[PDB]
């Protein structure tokens, strides 16, 4: 029997991490379950391409075409369709061809500037697939949404002759009060980060750096005594997001001092450690790093079998 604690600030991947557990170690959604998250999809996808549109006015950015003022008619007269899981070919066509627009391409491209979820391009550019008839999320579409953690989320499956039980909660300012429900025989914690996070501030509080209030939570669990004998492991997540955005937004955003290059590789290990340094106890305490894409079954399966495999040497 094997407790494991999923932290972190909203957004950073942990519920997405529970979700690979089930497809790996599990089997899959099956198709009830997939269909079940139709409605998710478009309410992410409606989501998405209101957000931009809704930022275009902030940011006094036009329209490319003229012509798409009355698509962004159509789309909220048709949009409640979409949040009861359905979709026709009138509401796709409008959110495509606005989503073509340069003037929302640029707006898009501005999105730190506001607040858009992570999954909006890739729910947008295949708008063709997830529109068509008879449509079913595949286990990818249900990886990529995005639903708020209120509660405790627990699931439970077995892998190395071990019974996990995996524990999630929200990381969202209102929901970490709730923590504390959770601490309780923890065999360890996989504290999640948003590497992509650091050039963007939190939804509830535009002057708060995501990525600072990442540290301090992480700074918070990782000395806290309660833990002396937890396992923490840090997932450095959304690699591939960070990948995209180290080439094109800089790391001094966050890190003022930041001295090294525009490039993954400099980056990624200066962030990992000023998050190791929060550790005031380097010589009695380990942090077990990894890297991780959460909607990726391949790396979230190779790293939690290195994560187990320290697991079951250090407990027992
Ligand atoms: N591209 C990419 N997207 C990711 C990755 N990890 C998570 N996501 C996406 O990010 C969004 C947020 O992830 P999610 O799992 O909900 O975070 P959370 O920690 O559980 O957020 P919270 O407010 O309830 S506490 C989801 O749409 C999910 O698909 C990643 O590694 N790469
Ligand atoms: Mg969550």
């Amino acid at each position: 029997e094997v407790k494991l604690l999923l932290l972190g600030a909203g957004e950073s991947g942990k519920s997405t991490i529970v979700k690979q557990m089930k497809i790996i170690h599990e089997a899959g959604y099956s198709e009830e379950e997939c269909k079940q998250y139709k409605a998710v999809v478009y309410s992410n996808t409606i989501q998405s391409i209101i957000a931009i549109i809704r930022a275009m006015g902030r940011l006094k950015i036009d329209f490319g075409d003229a012509a798409r003022a009355d698509d962004a008619r159509q789309l909220f007269v048709l949009a409640g369709a979409a949040e009861e899981g359905f979709m026709t070919a009138e509401l796709a066509g409008v959110i495509k061809r606005l989503w073509k627009d340069s003037g929302v391409q640029a707006c898009f491209n501005r999105s730190r500037e506001y607040q858009l979820n992570d999954s909006a391009a890739y729910y947008l550019n295949d708008l063709d697939r997830i529109a068509q008839p008879n449509y079913i999320p595949t286990q990818q579409d249900v990886l990529r949404t995005r639903v708020k953690t209120t509660g405790i989320v627990e699931t439970h499956f077995t892998f190395k002759d071990l019974h996990f039980k995996m524990f999630d909660v929200g990381g969202q300012r209102s929901e970490r009060k709730k923590w504390i429900h959770c601490f309780e025989g923890v065999t360890a914690i996989i504290f999640c980060v948003a590497l992509s996070d650091y050039d963007l501030v939190l939804a509830e509080d535009e002057e708060m750096n995501r990525m600072h209030e990442s540290m301090k939570l992480f700074d918070s669990i990782c000395n806290n005594k309660w833990f002396t004998d937890t396992s923490i492991i840090l997932f450095l997540n959304k690699k591939d997001l960070f990948e995209e955005k180290i080439k094109k937004s800089p790391l001094t955003i966050c890190y003022p001092e930041y001295a090294g290059s525009n490039t993954y590789e400099e980056a990624a290990a200066y962030i990992q450690c000023q998050f190791e340094d929060l550790n005031k106890r380097k010589d009695t305490k380990e942090i077990y790093t990894h890297f991780t894409c959460a909607t990726d079954a391949k790396n979230v399966q190779f790293v939690f079998d290195a994560v187990t495999d320290v697991i079951i040497k250090n407990n027992l």
